[PDB]
């Protein structure tokens, strides 16, 4: 199994980040290798907010999606992928799932290839839509 | 069931219509309405509203065991306030909550689960986005 | 709105049933009329188990589904419709929902036209499949 | 985390393979394995199994704070027993539960919700079918 790892930090001061790029890569690599997988490549956004999707490596990852280079996207923590629920639903549902690519967020133990991971997504989407309708 | 009817419009459906739909519903179910609580001309953005406050203060009295609204957004336009009201005020005091339009009844297994899921997901969303 | 009511009892001794056919019809009619609807017809299986779908009125209801005579099916209690989760998932998902017919079970306050009613169904289906895989 | 590894085969994957996958996983996560609990040649239909019992009895000792299995059905082939174990034995004693294959971790928000939903739905199903 070929797996893409996505890592992000808001700043370029690795010493001061809660989890530096290198700590993220190390955990994700160690994990993928315990699972018996291979990391096909590393997408790294060092010094970019998770508030929006307009980040070079994330854009690269989305573009490379239509190459079948990998079949899983791995993040250390969901907030590394995005800090927007709407952006996360878009990425995981309309970009990853739509192209038969699974998504794993280690810290949250969310894996969209599992029964409970896919149900989590369905629930997040349904509840998010319901909340938005209540507040709007 | 002994039900309290809560209705609101800001400054959807009119007060009269909400009262009408909910009285008809209660009677068709065989329920008794204990009182009506009407906030005519108030925002749902916050909980500071005279009839809502009268309702919350009347909990101690035990004149009703269910709060009934036509649509959830009459109760509140805030997910956080809705959860506080339904979870920490009504449920905490053994008062069931029914929203006719959303077909949500916290005395049912699925209404109760819905409330649990909404709370767990809202907290998950906060933690992602904060 | 035109609505079909489905009622069932296992035996023909109405005096001894927990909820007789007439009590079921009365509640459902009173409910539909409070809601401002009209009962287009009544499907009644008096003296049939809920363990299987092979019952005259239920079969009639399924057959009449492709007529657009009604757009909602109403039951007093889910167990009147079926006492099988698999049969219930089939009816509500593959017969009702598939033909754009909503389903309401009064006692359970389940309405498949609502956000939380449709999510309940999705969850029941996902969890039922998961349980079956665990036990088999 | 200090983890207890539970593996089982009846009379999927071998004992050796389960132990291997789970030790590698624990080490990659930085966790310590406190002990292995192996039921080689036992049905998952019931909870009466020597290593399972040793595990449950070892809870009082506090040598681990997580139970780790490769696949949920190693733990049990019964939804009712699984719920008893995970909800009323592990969670009740502040012990987390991880099933690697199902990616279920009761210390996560979504693993915890999953357990809540499975319990609520199983009860709903029983009540329909009984």
């Amino acid at each position: 199994k070929k797996v893409a790892i996505y890592t992000r930090v808001s700043t370029t001061n690795q010493a001061e980040e809660g989890f530096s790029i290198d700590e993220q890569i190390d955990r994700l690599t160690k994990y993928a290798e315990a699972m018996g997988w291979q990391v096909s490549d590393t997408y790294t956004d060092a010094g970019f907010s998770g508030a929006k999707l307009e980040r070079p490596a994330m854009q690269r990852l989305i573009n490379d999606i239509e190459n079948k280079a990998f079949d899983t996207v791995l993040v250390y923590k969901l907030d590394r992928l995005s800090r927007s629920v709407r952006d996360t639903l878009y990425l995981v549902k309309d970009v990853f799932t739509k192209n038969k690519i699974d998504f794993i967020s280690l810290n949250e133990s969310i894996d969209t290839s599992s029964a409970m991971g896919s149900l989590f997504l369905t629930i997040l989407s349904a509840i998010n839509e319901f909340e938005r309708e209540l507040e709007y």
